[PDB]
């Protein structure tokens, strides 16, 4: 079982990668158990940065780590495929896309044409980032058996057959579930693994869920999925894309700078107000020894 | 945790329950290891039957067992009345409820009335009979929370996270989920049990995989899984609730007539098709000893 | 160019049909110029009413009109088809049926056979009843044609060219819009008239904006567009199947009874509150001479 | 009222922007008929073309017209600043943007924001392109009437409710619909114009339907109107926006280019079976004069 971050992106005041906060929190993330990076995904706004700031990511975080996978979709194929070549000189996991995003309506065989483009020109494995409430396109274990390149599928979706369906169809490849029930994902139910929307602020409680749960301490997990579960709720108030950079800052001391306008950040009431919404879980988790005081 | 199958429905040629294949149907069930039985649900094609039709389901299924969940609801609430009151002479788990459904933007309010006047006039525990693919409408934990009265819910939806949301919001309830995904929810992962949609025609396997799956087997588990999603994949190329006809047939043994047009009858190349489609699971089953040649 | 409506059916405090408020609301519509006069609608509660209510429904308007398009769709085949040989004597305009509601994934062979079924057995003209939002069915334009025996379609949808598809792929057929936006098609664009969900209470404003539209004040016509649309939006802050009954007893002056819970009556202080939001319409449609005071 | 086409971006084999075919198709629509282009659509494959290039569209066809709409959104608000900054020296009549796409669940309060943020630096009129299927996101009558900076709203939807209700909020708002249904769009309904999908290979059909209605000839505008719907059935066979390609070179008689990938290009196959299915139909629009 591996816990995979989508690891947020930090920028600055004038909208640039904040690179040294960056590279704190890739360290502290592997240094609290994170097995991979997952690097311009959702999480780190992956479509609101250019070609040239996606392979900054990149960089950024492979001065940290290797355990990196290098997300370089877009819609600018030539552009993704630019990306996947760049890779080459990174001893890295994997390359991964999205799915063509916005455009409604795309043929399937445009679509498998897409993904096996990016296989055929990469020097790495490929992963599939299947993210179907953010791309309107489902690549579902079908598909993916069709495109018939992938080495790995992170499925970032709640519905948990649609995952294991990869895992029937296409039995050498490694799965990956994005739901929030990491309980029932990370070990012990057929996939390898969970993409975990919450591990950039609290990797302690992810990691402590997927050592429960391999220890079969379900009573014990649960009481720990359900206060990772409020905070997800939590940070939904304000938009969570958001508040993950105020929850990163209180739960793990360290900033991490702004998101991305139209990704923009809490103002200070909000930022009050999630605070006071979540100051009883961390109070909960030092008393657990799951955080430090 | 328990299994919950919610029963077909079988019909005669004309259209009448066939109330002595009912009683063989829910017999071999119980005689299976099912523990309850859910009457007039979905698979039971709940909505299609009269209340008189509802009734007559509830009295065949009690000569064979009190291991009975009473589905009661409708768009006649004064119905839907009656039956939970009728109910009071038959020892039963529970009566249950879907919320409303064909009207759209049915306010809050009014859906939260709806299941409050069932709980003030019923006889017995009401169950949630949450479905909102079929109903349009989703009773989530909140609401649940705020009708006050449920002693438990049926969660038929894939997302396994919403189910969980139950059990966190409202501790003493009993939490069923409906995924296909049984190796994950039937045991281990914080619920009550499943709410098996294959375990009409295949009882065997959902018990087994729950003995699995509580003794850690989770390899053998999986190999059931899967051959259990295979099934599932065939029954939905004609339409599952017309397929779990046949199916019944051919891995139980005994006929169970027909569904209610317009779930109509799978024709006879139709079920020789969807025959042949399974007939080599039947055989792995065999080797494995989960089921008798 | 005709106006529909989908009638209202009155219930008692006792849930039963009121039998004469139905023939006095139905008179008061055919005097106000309406065309004709849909029964069992959704805004007539059609999926709340057993088979004989739908038929006590037809009786009651017949006494009145014989411009009635019956609607007599359910989940029981052969009650529909029992209800579609009980129109035989009644010298009525057509029937009509929804689609199967309820039930997901239902096939297109099984949803064509259905609808051809009625077909065959039907001593009137057939129509359909496209309503996708509260089936999650459409019965698009090709569906149509390959079912092959409509007369007509009454397409309750805000996609007028899904509506006019429907003229395109079967020219012979009648083809009505359900629309809110009245002015842009119940004249000028196409299709044969509109089915006004609003015409209950005001069937004034509705007949109005007809002849205003055929007579090319388009200026005129839409201040009374307008109008009719803030009553629409004001309907739906209780609930508006429910709010129907309210309005057409404060716009047309005779009570209609109650619907049929869970579609619930306004409480007293929920009437205040629509009244007054609806008070300053009915002055001005006072003022330019549709309503006397 | 008004026609407005979302003008197809051409791109070379090699996936630069062919501004010597931009300008080519530009002046024919303009020729043609077509009241306004608008710049950097979906058709125009907008959200593929980086804001470098979103600029250089600009250019090439204000080279050729003023009565450009230049849409500038994205997902770095930096950026379509820029670019309204930049339109300052082009005479044209306004910019534009769709919601922000992708990021699921965003509040109204940041989509406002962002919109707002556009109007405060923008030297021209502001248009909200709504386009919800696309984006995932509706800026409807009443979220509009929030942000109050919109000039004009081009709705790319088919309830026309939904387009009509921008007018009864927003009185003095220009508004558009993207309906397919031309004929009850282009005039006698309350609404200003459409923005018309079709119109970058059938300017002329779109042009007549406009006059044929505002004439009241509505059995004639039908006609056409349905044979404008038989074109555009056909165009989703292989995929829309890349059958606009296929279908302005059949029926104006240019070529345009390519599609950027991952709107792949038909290929020389699935080009001859789409020109098939629509053969007939030119054919019947010549015999009516409407093409020669």
């Amino acid at each position: 079982p591996e816990i995979i971050t989508p690891i947020i992106t930090p920028f600055t005041k004038d909208n640039r990668i904040d690179k040294e906060k960056l590279k704190i929190h890739a360290e502290n993330l592997i240094r609290k158990g994170i097995d991979k990076l997952f690097v311009n995904g959702t999480t780190g706004l992956g479509p609101s940065l250019s070609p040239e700031e996606k392979l900054e990511n990149l960089k950024a975080v492979y001065d940290v780590t290797n355990k990196i996978i290098f997300q370089v979709g877009g819609l600018n194929l030539d552009d993704a495929i630019r990306l996947a070549k760049l890779s080459k000189d990174f001893d890295i996991v994997g390359i991964a896309s999205y799915a063509p995003y916005y455009y409604p309506r795309m043929s399937e065989k445009h679509l498998v044409k897409y993904f096996k483009t990016l296989c055929e020109v990469s020097p790495h494995p490929v992963y599939l980032y299947n993210y179907p409430t953010a791309t309107g396109k489902d690549i579902d274990a079908k598909v993916a058996k069709e495109i018939g390149c992938f080495t790995g599928v992170k499925d970032v979706i709640e519905n948990i057959i649609h995952t294991l369906d990869y895992k029937r169809l296409n039995p050498n490849m490694l799965v990956y579930s994005g739901s929030q029930m990491l309980i029932a994902t990370v070990a012990s139910t057929g996939l390898d693994g969970n993409v975990a929307l919450g591990s950039n602020y609290l990797p302690e409680v992810t990691v402590t869920i997927k050592k429960l749960a391999m220890e079969r301490k379900i009573d014990e997990a649960l009481k720990l999925q359900f206060l990772h579960d409020e905070v997800i709720e939590a940070s939904r108030i304000f938009g969570s894309l958001s508040s993950n950079y105020v929850l990163t800052k209180y739960f793990q001391g360290y900033d991490l700078g702004y998101p991305r306008p139209p990704i923009f950040p809490l103002d200070d009431e909000e930022e009050r107000q999630l605070i006071k919404k979540v100051e009883g879980i961390r109070a909960k988790l030092v008393e657990l020894k799951i955080l430090k005081e």
